[PDB]
């Protein structure tokens, strides 16, 4: 009864579900709670369609089960295949950035201020990480989540700002959609701005759906 499940759970539940949100740009990540069958009707989207995608999805088994791995090793996963990636991803595309806004800054569809957000965002991901690997993510491992409850929630609030600097990015980009006159860069780039938005929505999806709520109940 899929529709009945909330999102955060058939994600971690469904090898490669989350893709499948992505192209119905169901917010998994830090909407995590909601059943499906809400987002759906939010979406405006048939669900006994999405059902079937789900299992067919379910077809595969599942490749690693976060919800039962202990807390330690999913923060240290969290910063190599994450936090890492988005300090070596991000500073890519805002160069990739730069360089087309300076070579095509004259065609009528050039992602002006593409530069500026991508910024932003790095900004903010940068503060944000150094704040959990330095101070909540050091007290999650000794056990101290359930006394956390104030800094977890802030850390959700920076998630959702996150969340409205990708779609700052989205609607700059046309949804990360080239027009016909970009280059092998500019198509590049837009690769990897979606490449971005797949790992972060990943990525704040272990955070919000698996490592909070775990280490608030006690873990
Ligand atoms: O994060
Ligand atoms: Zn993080
Ligand atoms: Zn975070």
């Amino acid at each position: 009864a899929y529709r009945d499940q909330p999102l955060g759970e058939l994600a971690l539940s469904i090898p490669r579900a989350s893709a499948l949100f992505r192209k119905y740009d169901m917010d998994y990540a830090a909407g995590g709670k909601q059943t499906l069958a809400r987002a759906a009707a939010r979406k405006e989207l048939d669900v006994e369609v999405i059902e079937a995608e789900l299992a067919k999805l379910a077809e595969q088994p599942i490749e690693k089960d976060w919800r039962s791995a202990p807390l330690a090793e999913i923060i240290d996963h969290i910063i190599v295949r994450y936090h890492d990636r988005h300090r070596e991803q991000l500073p890519e595309l805002i160069l990739q950035a730069t360089k087309v806004e300076r070579v095509h800054a004259d065609k009528p569809s050039v992602p002006k201020g593409l530069t500026k957000y991508l910024t932003m965002l790095h900004e903010e991901l940068s503060s944000h990480m150094m704040k959990e690997e330095q101070i909540l993510f050091p007290m999650i491992k000794q056990g101290m989540g359930s006394q956390a409850m104030g800094p977890i929630s802030v850390m959700e609030s920076e998630h959702d700002e996150a969340g409205e600097l990708l779609e700052v990015i989205k609607h700059t980009t046309n949804n990360v959609t080239p027009p016909p006159e970009a280059c092998t860069t500019w198509k590049a780039m837009y690769n990897g701005i979606n490449e971005l938005i797949d790992d972060l929505m990943d990525h704040i999806s272990l955070e919000n759906n698996v490592l909070f709520p775990r280490a608030l109940a006690g873990e």
